[PDB]
């Protein structure tokens, strides 16, 4: 579980997105795992606007954070799943780390800010949806 909040806006993963973010829907994109709701409170996050492949993100299932390496956003196979049929997960970014399908929502940060939050994962693997693309959630 995990959300960002920025301005007046919740960012979440799309399958664990609830009833109250459905009825305050802003933007949602299935292909991204992402959706965002709108909130009444101002939020405690700022997201970075940057190109950084490094950063540290929370595990909640060590309840720990770890450092990281990850790719460029891209488009990447993931394997059909309780919440998804088999497809390509699109603005997704891999790291080996360790990662459980809880610890989904788990914020990945740079010097400059929030970068992305843990959407996917594997063997030693760690996939991250980005939001750095999503000029309007301050603008
Ligand atoms: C951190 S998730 C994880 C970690 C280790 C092993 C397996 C997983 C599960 C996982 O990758 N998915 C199943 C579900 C949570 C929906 C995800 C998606 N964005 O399509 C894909
Ligand atoms: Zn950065």
């Amino acid at each position: 579980s995990g959300a960002i909040y920025v301005g007046n806006y919740r960012v979440v993963n799309r399958h664990l997105a609830t009833h109250n973010d459905w009825a305050n829907l802003v933007w949602e994109d299935s292909s991204r795992d992402l959706l965002v709701s709108s909130t009444t409170a101002q939020g405690c996050d700022t997201i970075a606007r940057c190109d950084c492949q490094t950063g540290v993100y929370y595990c909640s299932s060590r309840r720990k954070h770890y450092p990281v390496s990850f790719s460029k956003p891209s488009l990447i196979f993931v394997e059909a799943s309780e919440y998804y049929p088999a497809r390509y997960q699109s603005h997704l970014m891999l790291a080996v780390g360790h990662s459980e399908p809880g610890d989904c929502g788990g914020i990945l940060r740079c010097q400059h800010g929030v970068v992305g939050i843990v959407s996917t994962g594997g063997n030693g693997l760690v996939g991250f949806a980005d939001v750095r693309d999503l000029l309007w959630l301050d603008e």
